[PDB]
């Protein structure tokens, strides 16, 4: 499913790579991160899971949270306000919000936008 | 077919919108820009036709040349130098040359790369 043109690994060529999905718990506050309520979208990099948005049917999120993989810990993450689309789901339309990561650069932003595209405008 | 987000046209919303395909002529320099040899991207914008990236066979391009939709003239947009990308065509797997507008902004050159992954990565 989801892809991404990764700029490497080295000079100027461009790699297909898979933009994953994962479950994750996101909330108003640190504390309110209780349940599995978001899908959290990352690359797997040199740091390991690199989240890029969550997508959610709620629009209060603020933080998200992850556990490391390790299992060492846990990873609090600060999401930037949400944007809306409307996409035709199994049930029929809904809203879903989309929380770029805070600090997530343009170029990113815009791969995000760019590969969930054609599956936001599939009926 | 291809697709990107447009952040837009109000709020915080995200709409889909075509990313359109168009033959066009490029080459090294503007004088040769002859026939039609690469495949402009484009938005349609407050501006009009805003091209985003060429793909080509050649990687020697530094120039593409669009005439203008009214007829009163042409248009020549300088080229960044071009990635390489392998894809399976119907004729079997050949490299792409894919060249970004010069100046293109990140989100922009996001939005590209997000979009065109999924097709890339199909054989």
């Amino acid at each position: 499913a989801l892809e991404v043109l990764f700029q490497g690994p080295g000079n100027n060529e461009l790699s297909p790579v898979a933009l994953r999905q994962m479950s994750c718990a996101a909330g108003t506050t640190q504390t309110a991160c209780t349940d599995d309520n978001a899908l959290a979208y990352y690359n797997t990099t040199k740091g390991g899971r690199f989240v890029l948005a969550l997508l959610s049917d709620l629009q209060d999120l603020k933080w998200a949270r992850f556990p490391k993989s390790d299992g060492t810990g846990t990873i609090y993450t600060e999401l930037e306000p949400p944007c809306r689309f409307v996409t035709d789901t199994p049930k029929g339309p809904k809203v879903k919000y989309l929380y770029f990561i805070k600090g997530l650069n343009n170029l990113n932003r815009g791969m995000v936008l760019g590969s969930l595209a054609a599956t936001v405008r599939l009926q």
